[PDB]
């Protein structure tokens, strides 16, 4: 394809993208396929002969759309958000026309020295310790990483390298090895799976630390297991702080773990991947407060910030622990794209008051759906609501709310995941879609009421 | 935004990726910028209220164009071809659009079928041993990578935690830290840096296994690294072979590693980055002979078969050692986009035909530049050229040949890298762009020998 067949294609795949999402309220919000429904639809093979424009946008609507979970439908209230504003897209069209690597600053100096400066436009926004910012030569600074997961892994890997040298300057008579075999790496019992995998990848030793009534990690459970590993020759070296965590979007104690683990010199990271959008709005910076004592803070732009995956932002306080011109150290690839253009893109076109009324009508919505669950008594809440998600579930067996999601689920009318808190199967509700408006959140709750009618009959009959 | 003002914008902006396309030639290729040049140009912080699409755009020509890198200029020769392509600039906006996160199946079942089956079409394109292919119940299967570090880092942890459940399975008496003290990778003199940072990630030994004059790895120099590790005490577990490498486009001999390596228990990882695109050519698929005795193998469609980054593809033979519904213990991140479609919309509309015809002409004009140089007696051929590569130097110095280059680069009229074969400095000539043609070649070289005359008056004067 040249430029001039693409002007026609490209207009038209606008039109497409536009009509999809001014449409997708009459999508089907989860699929009926089951795995493997596509190969029989698509050739063994690839063609030849090139195939039409015309063909392959018919079969995106005939065989790849039934396939399709739209996580931007209103009625997707699933795991959390994931970003899609048009903003991002169109930053992303320009991000695949300059079409740089930009592994080093020669390979783009634009691609890096955007990323830094959005960096320091999103880190004063959160109001971060200045600190964490690389503007005024400071030792900080932030990058995007590809993901949460990633941006875990690498200050799981900076804090490993960090430890290992600081033990073998103590005792030179020692190998990285026989340091690795002491290592242990701490999270909350209501941690992201990236914590785990991320132990796995580095060889590490992980254990979770018990969290209290409200699931939040506290000073007096994290002592109480330094104590332990300590006295049984582990070496505490890292640590994962979640605010926001998956689970139930409770929130680590900072003000509390943060100086312990300064004290024991373990590198804290805090995982906010989701919670973090929410610490623009003044009304909810009280909840990032702590990190002035975090080594590297992270948050996903790209779950409820509007900056389409991928975009997870990363700020450390030293960058040699990883003017910024290379990016190498900082992540687990060499390459990289314009990712930065979106983050430009989408803070301009809707500025930081546009922004922060979109996290503000999402925690409304929230607690619109709370304030219709806490009008019925056969359920309950089971943590306190702070952001965009709600835990709920009907008061009685395990049993009889895992029946209730299944009923949810094939209905495929809204689409819930849950979790378990303890011994005890929850619901999740996450307000999602960037147009869900209470309309949506009073449907859906009617639907999991009547749903619930049926169940809780089920289980006495 | 909402998707009235997308189709008018997304409109613009195609017309804006089309005009910059086809006027890519009036730009000069690298940049005059200095590093620290855009934060002066840009506010400190993020503007409160929105700005307007024209003011954007007006800024990507003022401030972000002059500090860019045009890999796709036709007078970009160096590192190697990044892809840029329509079709997958159409199935990227789509992408964006559906905003799907596939790490489950269930989190949108079409974004994991139809890489499942993108990668049986590439995969029978290469001509690949079926035990690479998922198609037909069998143990093997591909999955899409973030980059061919990413893949390279994936196949060494899967080496790894095989040989440490070997071992241990042998003597249950064996730490993993134990195991990982005397664990050693190999690798070619010539091999990437993406590596060492694997290596270093896992936490292993890398060892260095020395190149032949054609600057292949050879079956006589890898048993004599065997002989002297084992007997050390150390325990090779996984080696990468490259076939064209980023040095010089040599081939590593599968037929001869392929079997040793097999012998030993090693895991063999072909990393083909850049040449495994030319393999779907029958005139090429010679080169990938050997690939049947590897457990994984790896190349990038997003630099050199049109798939816009980022898009690696990578094969293993037993998908337990990592029908397919889940892609988690795959890849180093949990969350993935659609990038899939990107390779359906470029199979689809380029053909096999059409992707066949631009590897040729590649390598067509890779020839061209090589007869060039082979008729002016200042200068040598230094490897052997097979794909879209050349290496050469001025007879001489490498000082005389330092100069070239920074003569070259510093004129920003074409852009190229050099490397380091053993002691020689040498010049690399990479066939990048997808529009270059042979009146671009002719003249990059008619400048290179202009600056040449230069700098060789300057060695004796």
């Amino acid at each position: 394809m040249n430029a001039s067949e693409f002007r026609r294609r490209g207009k038209e795949m606008v039109d497409y993208v536009a009509n999809y999402m001014e449409g997708i309220e009459g999508r089907q919000v989860y699929p009926d396929v089951e795995p493997g429904y596509l190969r029989p639809l698509i050739p063994a093979a690839a063609p030849q002969e090139p195939d039409t424009f015309e063909d392959i946008i018919n079969d995106v609507e005939k065989i790849i759309m039934p396939g399709v979970t739209h996580w931007h439908s209103p009625y997707f209230f699933a795991y959390f958000p994931t970003a899609s504003s048009y903003p991002a897209m169109l930053a992303d069209m320009l991000c695949g026309a300059i079409g740089c690597i930009g592994f080093s600053w020669a390979a783009s100096p634009a691609c890096t020295e955007l990323e830094t400066v959005m960096m320091d436009w999103l880190g004063k926004m959160l109001e971060l310790p200045k600190a964490f910012l690389n503007e005024k030569a400071g030792e900080g600074g932030g990058v995007i990483q590809g993901s949460a997961s990633e941006a875990t892994l690498v200050a799981l890997l900076a804090a490993r390298t960090k430890v290992i040298h600081r033990l073998q300057a103590a005792s030179p008579e020692l190998t990285q090895a026989a340091i690795m075999e002491k290592l242990v790496a701490y999270s909350s019992d209501q941690a992201h799976s990236s914590v785990e995998r991320a132990g796995l990848i580095g060889g590490v030793k992980l254990k979770a630390i018990p969290s209290d009534g409200n699931f939040a990690m506290r000073a007096s459970a994290l002592q109480e297991a330094l104590e332990r590993d300590k006295a049984a020759g582990l070496i505490p070296f890292f640590m994962v702080a979640t605010l926001g965590t998956t689970t139930c979007c409770s929130f680590d104690n900072l003000l509390e773990v943060g100086p312990i683990c300064n004290k024991e010199d373990i590198w804290l990271h805090v995982d906010a991947a989701y919670a973090g959008s929410a610490f623009i709005c003044p009304e909810f910076r009280h909840l990032l407060n702590g990190v002035e004592f975090a080594d590297s803070f992270n948050f996903n732009p790209h779950k409820w910030l509007l900056v389409n995956f991928d975009c997870s932002a990363m700020w450390v306080k030293k960058r040699t622990d990883l003017l910024i011109t290379d990016y190498q150290h900082w992540q687990i690839p060499l390459g990289r794209r314009f990712r930065s253009l979106k983050m430009w893109f989408v803070f301009r076109m809707y500025g930081v008051k546009g922004l922060q009324a979109y996290i503000r009508k999402h925690v409304q919505l929230s607690h619109e759906f709370e304030s219709l669950v806490r009008q019925d008594p056969r359920f309950e809440i089971c943590v306190e609501v702070i952001l965009g998600l709600v835990c709920f579930r009907l008061k009685g067996s395990n049993k009889v709310n895992e029946a209730l999601l299944q009923r949810i689920n094939s209905a495929k009318k809204i689409h819930l995941v849950p979790c378990h808190l303890r011994d005890k199967f929850v619901l999740r509700f996450a307000i999602c879609s960037r147009t869900v408006e209470s309309a949506h959140v009073q449907r859906a709750w009617e639907h999991i009421k009547e749903l619930a009618a049926d169940v809780l009959r089920a289980e006495r009959e």
